[PDB]
């Protein structure tokens, strides 16, 4: 660490502490995050190590990998705000669509360049979407999950958010795939327009159960294999599913259809990032500036 000068805490992450730092040599600002050991996985350091290569503007960018006495830490590039925050702060008027439609074409350009590299995020929320003065928006922490392994009750028992997960990990499907993370990211979208969070589950039934209220119970018409799953019970409730103009008013039908699409339940019939980046709801994008206050 004498290798920066005071660095300051600035949050708990799922692995470990995040610090701001500045290199005392190179003047460099960024972001440390210490990862929570057995003398620490070589299968994970080799992973890890891979992802320094993956290079997009968005997505937050691994600088080094540092790993010493059985402690792990990944420096990061720093970006002062998340959109966790910047929710929070637009929460009276609400994040502008044109805002909100560059964000989401952001992302999704994020999520086709990781994908198409074999790379899957598994955890995405709010808090690991950073967002700067120039409008951009870039994906944190992609491939960590893989990299190590499932969230379960952290050092710090920290409360691990249930709210983006899709449907196929809830109900016990061990090989997840890309479908995933667009799940997660279209419940982003649907939060950011009605400034709720779509399905704030408090445990991992109540998350299933909120997602088969509003979506309907998923049955082998719509979700082909789903009553062989493996955590899936024929005593789940029969829920009717609701009409999506009442989901996430007041969002034009553009947006309703390419959040229906990201939310199929069928990881195999959801939209990929690629096919999502064509939908006729970004025609019009655009990349304003957020004002943001630091």
């Amino acid at each position: 660490m004498e290798n920066f000068q005071k660095v300051e805490k600035i949050g708990e992450g799922t692995y470990g502490v995040v610090y701001k730092a500045r290199n005392k040599l190179t003047g460099e600002v960024v972001a440390l995050k210490k990862i929570r050991t057995e003398g620490v996985p070589s299968t994970a350091i080799r992973e890890i190590s891979l992802l320094k290569e993956l290079n997009h503007p968005n997505i937050v960018k691994l600088l080094d990998v540092i790993h010493t006495e059985n402690k792990l830490y990944l420096v990061f590039e720093f970006l002062h705000q998340d959109l966790k925050k910047f929710m929070d702060a637009s929460a009276l008027t609400g994040i502008p669509l044109p805002l909100i439609k560059s964000y989401l074409f952001q992302l999704l350009q994020g999520l086709a360049f990781c994908h198409s590299h074999r790379v899957l995020h598994r955890d995405l929320k709010p808090q690991n979407l950073l967002i700067n003065t120039e409008g951009a928006i870039k994906l944190a922490d992609f491939g960590l999950a893989r990299a190590f392994g499932v969230p379960v009750r952290t050092y710090t028992h920290e409360v691990v958010t249930l709210w983006y997960r899709a449907p196929e990990i809830l109900l016990g499907c061990k090989y997840y795939s890309t479908a995933v993370d667009i799940w997660s990211l279209g419940c982003i979208f649907a939060e950011m327009v009605t400034r709720r969070a779509l399905f704030p589950g408090d445990s991992e039934i109540d998350q299933l159960f909120r997602i088969f209220r509003t979506l309907g119970t998923p049955d082998e018409v719509v979700w082909p294999g789903v009553t062989s799953m493996p955590d899936y019970k024929p005593s789940f409730p029969k829920w009717a599913r609701q009409d999506f103009s009442k989901v996430v008013p007041p969002l034009d039908e553009d947006g309703r259809s390419l959040l229906s699409q990201m939310l199929h339940y069928d990881p195999n019939k959801r939209i990929s990032a690629k096919a999502a980046l064509a939908h006729p709801f970004f025609q019009d994008v655009t990349k304003p500036v957020p004002h943001l206050r630091l």
